[PDB]
């Protein structure tokens, strides 16, 4: 019930990935690695990066053994080429083991690290399915479980800080927990809710209702799953599919409407600023994802509040105005519960039962009049036909 | 052809740079000079180097004039300094002109000079904003200009035998041609297209599109001009920033891919062989080039086969293999369309009009099946987008 080994882990925000510390090879190297629930490829930068001030350097471990084949990546935004391989690995702040596991060692990129986020690599947490080359290439995860007593499940508490954190701040911030193996109830307050995991390749879910301040949004519910509904630690923004997000923001603005804001905030690409303390959270509506139960018929529901949504960002004149972005975008490829929606709950990615929980986050950002929330249960009939296939 | 008096008068080739006689002092000290337009210093060896059997000597031309001031320039690879002064400059196989010009007297250098290269000094063709010590040392086509009747306009016909030239050979072979103040209409085949002089520092263009067999390298076009794409005789590869060159390597392996070759060859540094006459043309792919064109929304695209990026050179075993180097490499300092790209064209540097012109060349190296173009136009939008801003 409690991990205070692996409890505070996690660095970063956002719009730049929370990552934690790993170790590769021997005699170990340290790297920070981002967290990425969507994508299943454990790869770090092996070659000078202007981005990066250190990497994996194969020829200084001795546990290294090549595999003598390539990789390519491409992400929804970003990609990397590499060599594959393994070596032993440990993460400092988690489980007391050392695994040896696939590595991909990166050699060329575009778009894919980040100045000034502090990591070097990624580690994807989901399954084979989207492992690449192909499914023959064990995910991390799969070969902690299978090497170690470690259980088959992980809970991530990212915490968004709800304002903008500089880059020294950022490096001494705790940015939250990723406990390996178990559930830290100390990380959340009330209950927790799962939803099934649809399929085993990304955390995939079903979402069976959209509100916005209460009101339905009123579309046929495969809408939302089209073509698919994951939980990505990988991704900033809660990213919509192209139907549904031009009717959220549609609504967003409704019940927003004393205020006007050029097309540019709602198009993700724009700050909008307001004086120091005066946002005006109350305009803007919050956003309840209702999700497939575990029980038959039934559902829950996980609400999101502007503070969630409205990314904090540093005004361009570092001015003491309180900044942000409209972190939610379109997709084609289907809907994203990205970092920002994250950031409100505590995510307990139990893999052993094939399912997800919520719960609302001890650290989430709110006001005095509103909370994120996790309830339940609703009465939700024909929730498969919310699939998409 | 209109400009018989300048054709024929360059020789050289890619590896080793081309080059045009010309004299400089009272009485004519004949030199070779470089054709550069990659930079816009006019400068010649004037001191004893193991490399030059010949040198500007100041104290014997009477029409010699001492600025007093020294000059460093450092290229992207090799460097040199000297002393500024001015003298008479005349092109032999030129416009029948004398001009007084700056020029930059050799005194000391570092892997500029090339053993064998048979020239002695460089014309930089380039604009005064890149000039050094600074924009105030007018270049000697700006002289060229401003004293006499010549048109503001230079092209330039590279052109490579395709096979290897030995010491001799490479003597007595014609290497191209300059055509100062004018455009010769013998020297190409089809029609000239333009793309903008963005702006006149070096020869800046604007490359919009960029596809190897047709296929879309599909980078944002910014890619393919960061921080800045020119044309530059002074430099023998096409150079790509290191992205662009990075998926342009893997889109070529992919298309040649039924023959596989060793890292070195991709890298440009080892060559790679084949029994006479079977160099394996075909299973290499045409690059294509779009640039930005002069009316709004349009662009035209110059293609290139592999008998230009591919360099030919004589094997280490002076066998009677064919041999050849992989003439594209990694660029930090953005896109070089050097050497063996201009060997496809027929190039044409409108300074009037502060344009670039292409047509495909009358001497480019092609095969049965497959040959050089320039073609368009084509739709292409927001090409502002694709220029590189600090
Ligand atoms: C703008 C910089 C990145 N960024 C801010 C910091 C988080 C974003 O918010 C952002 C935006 C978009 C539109 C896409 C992505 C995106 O592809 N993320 C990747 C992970 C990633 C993080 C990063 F930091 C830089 C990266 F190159 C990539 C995630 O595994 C995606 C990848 N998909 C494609 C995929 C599918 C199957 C297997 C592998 C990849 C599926 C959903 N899971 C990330
Ligand atoms: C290896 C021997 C040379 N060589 C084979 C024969 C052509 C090459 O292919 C080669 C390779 C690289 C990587 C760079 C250069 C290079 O700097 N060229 C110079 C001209 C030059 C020719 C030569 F013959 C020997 C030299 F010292 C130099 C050109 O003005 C470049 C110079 N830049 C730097 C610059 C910027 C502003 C003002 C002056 C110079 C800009 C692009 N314009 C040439």
């Amino acid at each position: 019930g409690s991990f205070v080994e692996m409890v505070d882990n996690l660095r970063g925000k956002s719009g730049q990935g929370y990552y934690v510390e790993m170790t590769v090879g021997s005699p170990p190297q340290t790297l920070n690695i981002l967290v990425d629930t969507g994508s299943s490829n454990f790869a770090v930068g092996a070659a000078p990066h202007p981005f990066l001030h250190r990497y994996y350097q194969r020829q200084l471990s001795s546990t290294y053994r090549d595999l003598r084949k390539g990789v390519y990546v491409p992400y929804t935004q970003g990609k990397w080429e590499g060599e594959l391989g393994t070596d032993l690995v440990s993460i400092p702040h988690g489980p007391n083991v050392t695994v040896r596991a696939n590595i991909a060692a990166i050699t060329e990129s575009d778009k894919f690290f980040i100045n000034g986020s502090n990591w070097e690599g990624i580690l994807g947490l989901a399954y084979a399915e989207i492992a690449r080359p192909d499914d023959s290439l064990e995910p991390f995860f799969d070969s902690l479980v299978k090497q170690t007593h470690v259980p088959n499940l992980f809970s991530l508490q990212l915490c968004g800080a709800g304002f903008p954190l500089n880059q020294s701040e950022v490096l001494a911030s705790v940015g939250g927990s990723m406990i390996i193996g178990g559930i830290d109830h100390s990380l959340y307050t009330g209950s927790l809710w799962y939803t099934p995991i649809r399929r085993e390749w990304y955390y995939e879910v079903i979402i069976v209702r959209v509100e916005i301040n209460g009101q339905d949004l009123k579309m046929d519910c495969k809408e939302y799953n089209y073509d698919k509904s994951i939980v990505d630690s990988g991704t900033t923004n809660l990213r919509l599919p192209k139907k549904v997000f031009e009717a959220a923001v549609k609504s967003i603005k409704a019940a927003s409407s004393t205020e006007k804001f050029p097309d540019g905030f709602w198009l993700g690409e724009q700050l909008v600023c307001w004086q120091a303390g005066t946002t005006p959270w109350n305009i803007f509506p919050v956003i309840s994802l209702y999700l497939m139960g575990e029980v038959t018929n039934q559902s829950f529901r996980i609400t999101i509040l502007p503070q969630q949504y409205l990314r904090p960002v540093e005004d361009v004149a570092t001015s003491q105005d309180d900044c942000y972005k409209f972190a939610i975008s379109q997709s084609s490829t289907g809907t994203v519960m990205g970092a920002v929606i994250m950031e409100g709950f505590y995510v307990v990615f139990d893999r052993a039962r094939k399912r997800i929980g919520f719960a609302v986050s001890a650290c989430h950002v709110h006001d005095e009049f509103r909370t994120a929330a996790v309830e339940g249960p609703f009465v939700t009939l024909d929730m498969e036909d919310c699939g998409y296939n």
